[PDB]
């Protein structure tokens, strides 16, 4: 099952407070061909699209969760099913995202017959991410709570997980070279289009 | 697979501008309500028409119904898009007034699709003087729809003339008015590409 037709009326619209040329930042927790948490972030006027998806893959989930998102499978299963396809299919023809590791980002957008979107690849030093990694968590974290499960680094070392939203903004400050401050920063996103809703007939 | 893409629902939004909200429609089923597997609405003024199938999750009932009733080949279906019938009834006007044989089922699923804004007049008929126009109506406007290919017979095995959602519609719209429509324009306003399933495409 995925979006009904209503919703997808109402994501069309919502995709409207989209800026088409603005500079879009778009990262994805999960793997390409099955991620758990996508973000989409537009700095210039603060719109991000910023939702959630249960894995298919359990196994691997937890193995990622143990090294990199540390999302908790419990959280996940309330996820809205299908919203990943629609939003990339409802965002602007020839948009150009920026990324890091443009790699399964483009497949994931190949993945929805989306060859048209652009990417520009953006690369973080280790200590350009390591200094505003901690500032954007501090500022922004109260946008994303998902992350609860403790994260590791090689040789057991506990570090602060990775989030699709925190991302989009560490990069931003990283690339820009500084911390960039939005009086007003929102998520296009309902929180009923972003979660199920209660079971409905399908024909 | 799933049911349709965002491309798809885009599409359906555009061209459900064909239907009038406020013109006399239509709307009749071959199926039960719960598990549907042809739909028709038709407006007799314009001749703008919704005419789409659906797979039926219950195959033994459905040959029941191929042998008594619709006359449906199953092989037929099995490329039909998924989800359209939920989306087709999502997409229509609001409040939209429409007029059927036998309000029962579509009440039912109509409901089942929280369209409860949708009203139903039940035309009820002499089902005599309401298929008097049936021989008439498969002359003049047959090659709309040629699902039904299997033979129907009633419970004494005499074949009878299967029953068909759009051909319905024509049917009861001609006994309304006590004649066969003269329809100058027909338009289905659904495409190929809606009524049938695309390639496969990976949805998540
Ligand atoms: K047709
Ligand atoms: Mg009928
Ligand atoms: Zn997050
Ligand atoms: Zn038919």
């Amino acid at each position: 099952v995925g979006l009904s037709y209503s919703q997808t009326m109402l994501l069309k619209d919502l995709m409207g407070g989209i800026d088409p040329n603005a500079p879009t930042w778009i990262d994805i927790e999960g793997r390409f061909n099955d991620p758990v948490e996508i973000a989409i972030f537009q700095p210039q006027n603060g719109q991000f699209i910023h939702f959630y998806r249960e894995p298919v893959d359990q196994k691997q989930f937890k193995q990622d969760s143990k090294y990199s998102h540390g999302m908790d499978l419990a959280d996940l299963f309330n996820a809205q099913p299908g919203l990943t396809s629609s939003v990339i299919g409802a965002l602007p023809q020839g948009m150009v995202l920026s990324c890091q590791g443009s790699d399964d980002i483009r497949k994931l957008l190949d993945s929805q017959n989306r060859k048209d979107i652009k990417l520009i690849d953006v690369e973080m030093t280790r200590e350009a991410s390591r200094e505003y990694e901690d500032k954007v968590w501090d500022k922004y974290g109260w946008l994303c709570k998902m992350h609860t499960g403790i994260v590791r680094d090689k040789k057991k070392k506990e570090i602060t997980p990775h989030c699709a939203l925190m991302d989009c903004i560490i990069f931003e400050s990283a690339s820009k070279a500084r911390l960039p401050d939005l009086k007003t920063v929102h998520n296009i996103l309902p929180h009923d289009l972003i979660f199920r809703g209660p079971n409905v007939v399908t024909l």
